[PDB]
């Protein structure tokens, strides 16, 4: 037989892990990255998935699809879909009430249902695992947001089936993260856990009550449109202004310049989580002017101060809904790539009056990690 894997199918980044020999293994992709963008692109000659897809979005914007998780298992007439599509560069069409993404592949106009797009990403995670294990992967546990209704979960399960994956079970992301830290073990008492998940485009706060190995999602809050990308945009707008000072030029109209600057900012942002300053070196940004500059952690923090601080509002709402006080939550676990930001960790820790944060597992790998452990037990591998 082959091992069952756990897959985090995220809105912006996906991740795959496998439990083996009592240890979980987060599998890196072709480019050596431990998570891969949930991007798919269609060109004259091929279909690009993952890094290869994100690595060309500024050149092929209308045929590069992302955010499929926002469409999956949803209707076209949905207000959510109507609002969201106002910001997508690709086309979303109505087909018998179901939304479809319309792209141009090899010269021909083609359309796909959101579950078909997610299955492509699902196939990429599968081959990534297979390349590592050196054996075919069939069984898997895929995760989904706690707020997903039956249709969304059905669609997720379907994306898995068309990818050739035998979905053993669909489990909630916050639950998967708790399992990763072994907070599912029976300690003969009720345990309140807060999952603070700040990813690429989504923010989710979940309070789980665990008793005798049984999870109960007592409350959830967050923001469907708040994540790492919003932090990037603040840096971009900031550098657009700086370019205007130094070179008296407004590069705003140039879509390519902005996207290239955005990519540069996202990378600088990651450096700032471990360093106090980072350089932005972009050759021939606008016309032929090279944009060489830098940002400090201090500046990064003040550019996003309101956004970082607002991150606590949903935490308070979550608490009151669960009818719990700060002192009642026993464990806090950080999830999502953006929780690597020092100011975020300080804010949360300060709010919980100095409580220790569970963060030894890379936050952006926590969900996949939890799903892999779950996949093991459901296959008797553990
Ligand atoms: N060191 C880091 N510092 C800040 N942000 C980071 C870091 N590493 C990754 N990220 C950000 O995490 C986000 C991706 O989060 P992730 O949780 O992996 O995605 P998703 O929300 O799609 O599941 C992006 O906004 C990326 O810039
Ligand atoms: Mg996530
Ligand atoms: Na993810
Ligand atoms: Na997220």
């Amino acid at each position: 037989k082959g091992p069952a894997v756990g897959i985090d199918l995220g809105t912006t980044y996906s991740c795959v892990g496998v439990f083996q020999h009592g240890k979980v293994e987060i599998i890196a992709n072709d480019q050596g990255n431990r998570t891969t963008p949930s991007y798919v692109a269609f060109t004259d000659t091929e279909r690009l998935i993952g890094d290869a897809a994100k690595n060309q979005v500024a050149m092929n914007p209308t045929n590069t699809v992302f955010d499929a998780k926002r469409l999956i298992g949803r209707r076209f007439d949905d207000a959510v879909v109507q609002s969201d599509m106002k910001h997508w560069p690709f086309m979303v069409v109505n087909d018998a009430g179901r939304p479809k993404v319309q792209v141009e592949y090899k010269g021909e106009t083609k359309s796909f249902y959101p579950e078909e797009v997610s299955s492509m990403v699902l196939t990429k995670m599968k081959e990534i695992a297979e390349a590592y294990l050196g054996k075919t992967v069939t069984n898997a546990v895929v995760t989904v947001p706690a707020y997903f209704n039956d249709s969304q979960r059905q669609a997720t399960k379907d994306a898995g089936t068309i990818a050739g994956l035998n979905v053993l079970r669909i489990i909630n992301e916050p639950t998967a993260a708790a399992i990763a830290y072994g907070l599912d073990k029976k300690v003969g008492a009720e345990r309140n856990v807060l999952i603070f998940d700040l990813g690429g485009g989504t923010f989710d706060v979940s309070i789980l009550t665990i008793e005798d190995g049984i999870f109960e999602v007592k409350s959830t809050a967050g923001d469907t449109h708040l994540g790492g990308e919003d932090f990037d945009n603040r840096m971009v707008n900031h550098f657009i202004a700086e370019f205007k000072r130094k070179h008296k030029k407004d590069i705003s109209e140039n879509k390519r310049a902005v996207r290239r600057l955005r990519t540069a900012c996202e990378r600088a942002k990651r450096t700032l989580s471990s360093s106090t300053q980072a350089s932005i070196e972009i050759d021939s940004l606008y016309e032929g002017i090279d944009f060489y500059t830098s940002i400090t952690r201090a500046r990064f923090e003040e550019l996003n101060a309101d956004l970082f601080r607002g991150t606590l509002d949903p935490v308070e709402k979550a608490l009151r809904d669960a009818k719990l006080d700060k002192s009642q939550i026993h464990d806090i676990v950080l999830v999502g790539g953006s929780t690597r930001i020092p100011k975020i960790q300080k804010l949360l820790q300060d709010f919980f009056n100095g409580k220790e944060l569970n963060k030894s597992i890379n936050p952006d790998e926590a969900v996949a990690y939890g799903a892999a452990v779950q996949a093991a037990i459901l296959s008797g591998d553990k």
